[PDB]
């Protein structure tokens, strides 16, 4: 049976200015996905679990103690709990934003009453779901959560992220069940800079990212194809970095190709016990630059899910990251759950199945395959 998780206290992460219309990562996002799964009957066919807030201890598997105190507590307990006096002056952190609200940098918001609780709830939800899949309690699942995580570095918050939920889920799986091999696939359009960092030296976790890279001119700017890992982790960080811009913009045929020639042969060789997916939906059409630029169809994500379900005995869990256009994220989310339930998938266009991938995608896929041919039997 297939699990879902969702909680309305994540709807309170909102800017103090009062109008969410100044901010792309908005409460409406998870809210609309949720009703789409309800009215299409997909939700009623899933186990809906009670999520919780993550502990500071759990958060500290990935993030510094300082960072966890800062972004994980309300003002009163922040001071009470910081007995080590790790934090400096809050005046050094908070900025005012153009919209009139309080920020942490030039565009990441902070609600001193609600953001800490919502962020820990995002991590806690994903953890619970993941642990249910790893222990045989469920087959698979989808985490409908916010704020997002994959940009959240050890002690630095960016791109509307504060705590890398997926990275935390992974560490706990290692620490508390000793899961020997985990795959993290990240298909959000942006590189998952945080996740890469959290496992760069760790060969028990394979991080595979499909993103728009463009000579590092696209947010966050990280994730180049030769960033292959360090130490024992060499080979176990794979950046399927697309380049050459929108000439043309990348689509279903380019991604399906990437999956066939790059992602799945490495995934299969690696042979993991649990697949985790940073499931962002900004690669779907309707996401103008810098938000996206690509022209994938929400349907395609159903098919990508189904390829990954073939790995790890079916032990797969997906967790929301980016995605903005409501129709786009709602269509894509429906596709993913639908695949996860074992349903027959809404078909792809005949033109798309027959299309050869554009030149820039082939140039991009070649670079990767030459770089990683050193580390994997399947590409040599
Ligand atoms: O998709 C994302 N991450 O995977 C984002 F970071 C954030 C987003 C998340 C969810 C909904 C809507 C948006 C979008 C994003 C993309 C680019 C920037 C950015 N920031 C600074 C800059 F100079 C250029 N681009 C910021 C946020
Ligand atoms: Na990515
Ligand atoms: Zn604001
Ligand atoms: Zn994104």
């Amino acid at each position: 049976t297939t699990g879902l998780v969702y909680d309305t206290l994540m709807l309170k992460h909102q800017c103090t200015c009062g109008s969410s219309s100044s901010h792309p990562e908005h409460a409406g996002r998870i809210q609309s996905i949720w009703s789409r799964l309800q009215e299409t009957g997909l939700r009623g066919k899933c186990e809906c679990i009670r999520g919780r807030k993550a502990t500071l201890e759990e958060l500290q598997t990935v993030h510094s103690e300082a960072h966890t105190l800062l972004y994980g507590t309300n003002p009163a307990n922040r001071q009470k709990l910081d007995s080590k006096k790790l934090l400096g002056s809050l005046a050094s952190v908070f900025v005012r934003l153009p919209c009139g609200g309080v920020g942490v940098d030039s565009d990441t918001i902070w609600n001193e009453v609600h953001s800490a609780g919502a962020a820990r709830l995002a991590v806690g939800c994903v953890v619970e779901l993941v642990f249910k899949v790893a222990t045989g309690e469920l087959k698979n699942g989808f985490a409908v959560v916010r704020p997002p995580g994959h940009h959240a570095e050890e002690s630095t918050p960016m791109g509307f992220c504060y705590f890398n939920s997926v990275a935390v889920a992974a560490k706990l799986l290692q620490q508390r069940l000793s899961v020997s091999k985990i795959l993290i696939v990240d298909w959000d359009v942006h590189h998952g800079n945080g996740t890469q960092q959290a496992f760069y030296s760790d060969p028990s976790v394979l991080y595979m990212s499909l993103h728009r890279y463009d000579d590092g001119n696209f947010f966050p700017g990280s994730g180049a194809p030769d960033e292959v890992g360090t130490g024992p982790g060499v080979g176990f960080n794979v950046n399927m970095a697309f380049t050459g811009g929108l000439d043309p913009p990348m689509g279903d045929a380019e991604y399906l190709a990437a999956f066939r020639t790059v992602v799945m042969p490495i995934a299969s060789e690696f042979a993991p016990d649990v697949v985790l997916v940073s499931s962002g939906f900004d690669a779907v059409e309707g996401h103008p630059t810098p938000l996206g630029g690509y022209n994938l169809s929400a349907r395609c994500f159903g098919y990508l899910t189904k390829q990954l379900m073939g790995l790890a005995g079916g032990r797969i869990v997906l967790a929301l990251e980016g995605g903005h256009d409501l129709t786009a994220i709602c269509d894509a989310s429906e596709a993913c759950v639908s695949a996860l339930l074992g349903n027959e998938l809404d078909p792809l266009p005949e033109k798309v199945l027959q299309q050869r991938p554009n030149a820039n995608a082939v140039r991009s896929m070649e670079k990767v395959m030459e770089i990683h041919s050193k580390y994997w039997r399947c590409l040599q």
